[PDB]
Protein backbone atom coordinates (compact mmCIF):
# COMPACT_ATOMS: atom_id res chain seq x y z
CA UNK A 1 0.00 0.00 0.00
CA UNK A 2 2.79 2.24 0.93
CA UNK A 3 3.28 2.10 -2.95
CA UNK A 4 -0.21 2.93 -4.17
CA UNK A 5 -0.25 5.68 -2.57
CA UNK A 6 3.78 7.20 -3.50
CA UNK A 7 2.60 6.42 -7.07
CA UNK A 8 -0.45 8.50 -6.86
CA UNK A 9 1.58 11.80 -5.90
CA UNK A 10 4.23 11.12 -8.16
CA UNK A 11 1.94 11.03 -11.10
CA UNK A 12 -0.09 13.71 -9.85
CA UNK A 13 2.98 16.47 -9.92
CA UNK A 14 4.31 14.08 -13.26
CA UNK A 15 8.21 12.61 -12.58
CA UNK A 16 10.31 11.09 -14.03
CA UNK A 17 13.97 9.29 -13.18
CA UNK A 18 14.32 8.34 -9.48
CA UNK A 19 12.88 9.70 -5.98
CA UNK A 20 12.03 9.33 -2.46
CA UNK A 21 8.70 9.96 -0.71
CA UNK A 22 8.90 10.37 3.47
CA UNK A 23 6.29 9.88 5.51
CA UNK A 24 5.50 9.91 9.52
CA UNK A 25 3.96 6.89 11.22
CA UNK A 26 2.52 6.56 14.48
CA UNK A 27 2.24 2.87 15.86
CA UNK A 28 -0.89 3.52 18.60
CA UNK A 29 -2.76 5.30 15.59
CA UNK A 30 -1.40 2.23 12.87
CA UNK A 31 -1.97 4.57 9.98
CA UNK A 32 0.46 6.91 7.73
CA UNK A 33 0.34 10.39 7.07
CA UNK A 34 2.66 12.19 4.73
CA UNK A 35 4.96 14.48 5.55
CA UNK A 36 7.34 15.38 2.87
CA UNK A 37 8.91 14.23 -0.40
CA UNK A 38 12.29 14.99 -2.15
CA UNK A 39 13.06 15.01 -5.91
CA UNK A 40 16.66 14.13 -6.23
CA UNK A 41 18.45 11.38 -5.26
CA UNK A 42 19.04 10.25 -1.67
CA UNK A 43 22.40 9.51 0.11
CA UNK A 44 20.70 6.15 1.40
CA UNK A 45 20.17 4.21 -2.60
CA UNK A 46 23.10 1.91 -1.76
CA UNK A 47 21.32 1.00 1.07
CA UNK A 48 18.32 0.06 -0.04
CA UNK A 49 19.88 -1.97 -2.92
CA UNK A 50 20.65 -4.62 -0.73
CA UNK A 51 16.96 -5.70 -0.23
CA UNK A 52 16.29 -5.50 -3.71
CA UNK A 53 16.38 -7.15 -6.41
CA UNK A 54 14.94 -7.19 -9.99
CA UNK A 55 14.65 -10.39 -12.75
CA UNK A 56 17.07 -12.23 -10.23
CA UNK A 57 19.81 -9.54 -10.94
CA UNK A 58 21.79 -6.79 -9.02
CA UNK A 59 19.91 -3.43 -9.13
CA UNK A 60 22.36 -0.36 -10.37
CA UNK A 61 20.15 2.40 -9.51
CA UNK A 62 22.44 5.13 -10.68
CA UNK A 63 22.67 3.19 -14.02
CA UNK A 64 18.76 3.30 -14.75
CA UNK A 65 18.84 6.96 -14.28
CA UNK A 66 21.30 7.33 -16.98
CA UNK A 67 18.98 4.69 -19.12
CA UNK A 68 15.90 7.10 -18.36
CA UNK A 69 18.08 9.72 -19.73
CA UNK A 70 18.45 7.44 -22.51
CA UNK A 71 14.75 7.46 -23.31
CA UNK A 72 14.98 4.03 -23.05
CA UNK A 73 11.54 2.61 -21.72
CA UNK A 74 11.95 0.12 -18.45
CA UNK A 75 11.98 -4.04 -18.77
CA UNK A 76 10.31 -4.97 -15.95
CA UNK A 77 6.98 -4.34 -13.74
CA UNK A 78 6.81 -3.99 -10.24
CA UNK A 79 6.60 -7.54 -9.51
CA UNK A 80 10.14 -8.45 -11.11
CA UNK A 81 11.85 -6.66 -8.10
CA UNK A 82 11.89 -9.16 -4.67
CA UNK A 83 13.25 -8.40 -1.21
CA UNK A 84 16.43 -10.98 -0.02
CA UNK B 1 13.69 -5.81 -38.33
CA UNK B 2 10.00 -6.76 -39.39
CA UNK B 3 9.25 -5.55 -35.70
CA UNK B 4 10.53 -2.15 -35.80
CA UNK B 5 8.85 -1.52 -39.11
CA UNK B 6 5.43 -3.40 -37.73
CA UNK B 7 5.43 -1.03 -35.11
CA UNK B 8 5.65 1.96 -36.44
CA UNK B 9 2.61 1.70 -38.63
CA UNK B 10 0.63 0.45 -35.36
CA UNK B 11 1.77 3.53 -33.53
CA UNK B 12 1.02 6.06 -36.24
CA UNK B 13 -2.44 4.75 -36.91
CA UNK B 14 -2.86 4.29 -33.19
CA UNK B 15 -3.95 0.94 -31.98
CA UNK B 16 -5.11 -1.54 -29.32
CA UNK B 17 -5.10 -4.48 -28.44
CA UNK B 18 -4.02 -7.57 -30.49
CA UNK B 19 -3.61 -7.45 -34.75
CA UNK B 20 -1.52 -8.98 -37.43
CA UNK B 21 0.83 -6.79 -40.15
CA UNK B 22 0.87 -8.72 -43.72
CA UNK B 23 4.19 -8.00 -46.13
CA UNK B 24 4.73 -9.51 -49.39
CA UNK B 25 8.51 -10.58 -49.83
CA UNK B 26 10.65 -11.22 -52.82
CA UNK B 27 13.67 -13.74 -52.45
CA UNK B 28 14.96 -12.29 -55.07
CA UNK B 29 15.14 -8.59 -54.04
CA UNK B 30 15.50 -9.40 -50.70
CA UNK B 31 13.22 -6.71 -49.29
CA UNK B 32 9.72 -6.55 -48.43
CA UNK B 33 7.04 -4.55 -48.79
CA UNK B 34 3.98 -3.72 -47.14
CA UNK B 35 0.47 -5.33 -48.57
CA UNK B 36 -1.91 -5.11 -46.08
CA UNK B 37 -3.05 -4.90 -42.55
CA UNK B 38 -5.96 -6.20 -40.46
CA UNK B 39 -7.22 -4.47 -36.95
CA UNK B 40 -9.05 -7.94 -36.13
CA UNK B 41 -7.67 -10.68 -34.37
CA UNK B 42 -7.09 -14.12 -37.14
CA UNK B 43 -8.13 -17.11 -37.37
CA UNK B 44 -4.02 -18.55 -36.93
CA UNK B 45 -3.89 -17.46 -33.27
CA UNK B 46 -3.00 -20.47 -31.86
CA UNK B 47 -0.53 -21.33 -34.48
CA UNK B 48 1.64 -18.56 -33.80
CA UNK B 49 1.28 -19.40 -30.07
CA UNK B 50 3.55 -22.44 -30.43
CA UNK B 51 5.98 -20.94 -30.83
CA UNK B 52 6.64 -18.13 -28.55
CA UNK B 53 6.77 -18.19 -24.71
CA UNK B 54 6.66 -15.01 -22.39
CA UNK B 55 8.84 -15.04 -19.22
CA UNK B 56 9.29 -19.35 -20.03
CA UNK B 57 5.33 -19.27 -19.34
CA UNK B 58 2.90 -20.54 -21.66
CA UNK B 59 1.06 -17.89 -23.85
CA UNK B 60 -2.65 -17.02 -24.50
CA UNK B 61 -3.53 -14.41 -26.87
CA UNK B 62 -7.02 -14.41 -25.82
CA UNK B 63 -6.12 -13.83 -21.99
CA UNK B 64 -4.38 -10.80 -22.93
CA UNK B 65 -7.39 -9.06 -24.41
CA UNK B 66 -9.47 -9.69 -21.87
CA UNK B 67 -6.17 -8.13 -19.28
CA UNK B 68 -6.02 -5.12 -22.13
CA UNK B 69 -9.74 -4.37 -22.24
CA UNK B 70 -9.09 -4.64 -18.12
CA UNK B 71 -7.09 -1.43 -18.77
CA UNK B 72 -4.20 -3.31 -16.46
CA UNK B 73 -1.05 -2.56 -18.29
CA UNK B 74 1.33 -5.08 -19.27
CA UNK B 75 4.27 -7.06 -17.14
CA UNK B 76 6.66 -8.00 -19.62
CA UNK B 77 9.01 -6.23 -22.78
CA UNK B 78 9.65 -7.36 -26.52
CA UNK B 79 12.27 -9.35 -24.76
CA UNK B 80 10.64 -11.95 -22.09
CA UNK B 81 9.25 -13.46 -25.36
CA UNK B 82 11.44 -16.45 -26.67
CA UNK B 83 10.78 -18.60 -30.03
CA UNK B 84 11.15 -22.67 -28.78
Amino acid sequence: RIGEVALQAAKAVGYVGAGTVEFIFDTSTGEFYFMEMNTRLQVEHPVTEEVCRIKGAPLDLVKLQIKTAMGKPLTFSQEDVTLV
